[PDB]
């Protein structure tokens, strides 16, 4: 009776929101796997979806030589000796080829021209590049450890991050703006900003295993005009009707989008199972309460239906603030189904929910599926 599971076109579309199914790992901190280097088992990011706007914010001293930018090269021994504690620089792999050719960041133009790179989108080409890049051990032998990446979609640069850590905190473990001075590491944590670094896309290398998969399987963009919901008692209940939903006031829809990533319940693999598998309070929407206040509803329930609401926007921890598809995830061949028709289009009513005294109404309006309770 659920229209969003009724026809396959609808089902397929709704699948992209199931981060347990496709992404399958932590989002805030992604450490879903473990791989051996130099006889040592290291935690490895593993998630299959790109995480839009995610960046790692550093807490280095606010002064030279420190840049507080995780895309800077990992420091050389000499740079570290020059700075003293904490480590300066960032997370970027600083290695060069036997030629002396820099490995990261790597320009998308060269990946586009590399016949061995099969992905059909620039974001996919970066992920594939990361998937085909493995850590070399102390004996310069290949391992199965793959570094995570950041795609800089503005500069069209693919960063391979030698530092795969995503969160460190506590004065026992790391320093904030140089205090305690005895510690090697500065503190850092993942972040999404209402205004900054929307052009940065974080991912595990395993986004690149089947590079074109994220296009259909991942909730890359915000969804305008609908509230996420769950099919219960023959109708679609948006999150505000569920008991375990967190509802909070926000000043803007972008604050809500940030909350779906930064709230304490988001899928995360950090100590800090320790393997979330993608389970978590990853889902939310902005809406306007009857009193006119902007609010944000957050849930760990994977949506399986939608409720129409022209003033709402549904977000996930994985996706972007924008509802608009950017050109760097539109495939350059016609075989791969593009990311964007699923919700276009008889007035259908459903059995009365006596418990709430409302009924489903599934219709078509403005060439677009309506779904509400009456
Ligand atoms: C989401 O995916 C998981 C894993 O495949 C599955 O167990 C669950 O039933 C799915 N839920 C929805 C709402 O599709
Ligand atoms: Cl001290
Ligand atoms: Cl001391
Ligand atoms: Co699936
Ligand atoms: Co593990
Ligand atoms: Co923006």
């Amino acid at each position: 009776g659920n229209p969003f599971q009724a026809n396959v076109e609808m089902k397929t579309f709704m699948e992209r929101f199931n981060l347990t199914h496709h992404h399958q790992s932590g989002i805030y901190v992604d450490l879903g796997q473990d791989k051996e280097v130099d006889g040592t088992l290291y935690r490895e990011p593993a998630g299959l979806c790109p995480i839009w706007g995610k960046h790692i914010e550093l807490q280095q001293p606010d002064r030279p030589p420190y840049r507080n930018n995780f895309l800077e090269d990992v420091p050389t021994e000499k740079e570290y000796k020059q700075s003293g504690n904490p480590l300066p620089g960032g997370f970027n792999l600083n290695f060069v080829t036997p030629s002396g050719q820099r490995i990261s960041p790597f320009p998308m133009e060269l990946l586009e021209k590399n016949s061995n790179i099969k992905a059909s989108t620039d974001l996919g080409r970066c992920a594939e590049f990361a998937f085909k890049t493995v850590a070399m051990d102390k004996n310069n032998k290949a391992t199965k450890y793959r570094y995570p990446f950041v795609y800089d979609s503005k500069k069209r640069l693919c960063h391979i991050l030698y530092v795969s850590m995503q969160l460190m905190e506590g004065k026992k473990y790391c320093s904030v703006k140089g205090e305690p001075p005895d510690l090697t590491w500065y503190c850092f944590k993942p972040r999404k900003s209402v205004t900054e670094n929307h052009h940065l896309i974080y991912g595990s290398a395993y986004v690149g295993e089947n590079p074109d998969a994220f296009i259909s399987k991942c909730p890359n963009q915000a969804l305008r005009g609908y509230r996420f919901g769950v099919w219960k008692k023959g109708r679609c209940l948006d999150y505000t009707e569920l008991t375990d939903t967190v509802i909070e006031r926000v000043e803007s829809k972008a604050q809500c989008w940030v909350k779906t990533f930064e709230n304490d319940g988001v899928a995360s693999d950090q100590p800090g199972q320790p393997h979330s598998g993608g389970v978590g309070r990853n889902y939310g929407f902005y809406y306007v309460d009857t009193t006119g206040e902007g609010k944000c509803a957050l849930s760990d329930q994977v949506p399986d239906c939608l409720v129409s609401d022209s003033a709402a926007v549904s977000y996930t921890a994985a996706g972007s603030l924008s509802e608009e598809t950017p050109n760097f995830i539109i495939p350059s061949n016609p075989s791969v189904t593009p990311p964007t028709t699923a919700l276009q289009c008889p007035d259908s009513f459903g059995a009365c929910d006596v418990q709430a005294c409302k009924r489903q109404k599934t219709s078509c309006v403005g060439g677009q599926i309506q779904s509400t309770s009456v």
